[PDB]
């Protein structure tokens, strides 16, 4: 029932880049989804305690939020764009994982996924 530590944003032994394709990924990807008026359930971590879902960190074992990817874009945390899909990924997952279908939560995620994949489609080559 408590809340877990966030996942991390920062951490100065991790090697980082700042590729073409990583700069796509924050200012048409992220920044699409981030406007969204569903995106706003995925703008932080989820607060088990506030939301009363005290079985939500027994079932999701790999938390992520868009305020998480955010972060790690602004920062630089990542080495490749195949990292940050991979927490764009995650986060759908889990909706789908922890609710049922139709659900008003599990719509929302299907029409920010649904704009995640058209943006994805037109993934610059890397320079
Ligand atoms: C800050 O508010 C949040 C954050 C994360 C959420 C949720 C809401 C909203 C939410 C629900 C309806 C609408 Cl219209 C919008 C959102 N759903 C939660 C899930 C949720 O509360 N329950 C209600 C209680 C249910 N019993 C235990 C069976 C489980 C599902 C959620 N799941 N992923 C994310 C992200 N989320």
């Amino acid at each position: 029932s408590m809340n877990p530590p966030p996942p991390e944003t920062s951490n100065p032994n991790k090697p980082k880049r700042q590729t073409n394709q990583l700069q796509y990924l924050l200012r048409v990807v992220l920044k699409t989804l981030w406007k969204h008026q569903f995106a706003w359930p995925f703008q932080q971590p989820v607060d088990a305690v506030k939301l009363n879902l005290p079985d939500y960190y027994k079932i999701i074992k790999t938390p992520m939020d868009m305020g998480t990817i955010k972060k790690r874009l602004e920062n630089n945390y990542y080495w490749n764009a195949q990292e940050c899909i991979q927490d764009f990924n995650t986060m759908f997952t889990n909706c789908y994982i922890y609710n049922k279908p139709g659900d008003d939560i599990v719509l929302m995620a299907e029409a920010l996924e649904k704009l995640f994949l058209q943006k994805i489609n037109e993934l610059p080559t890397e320079e």
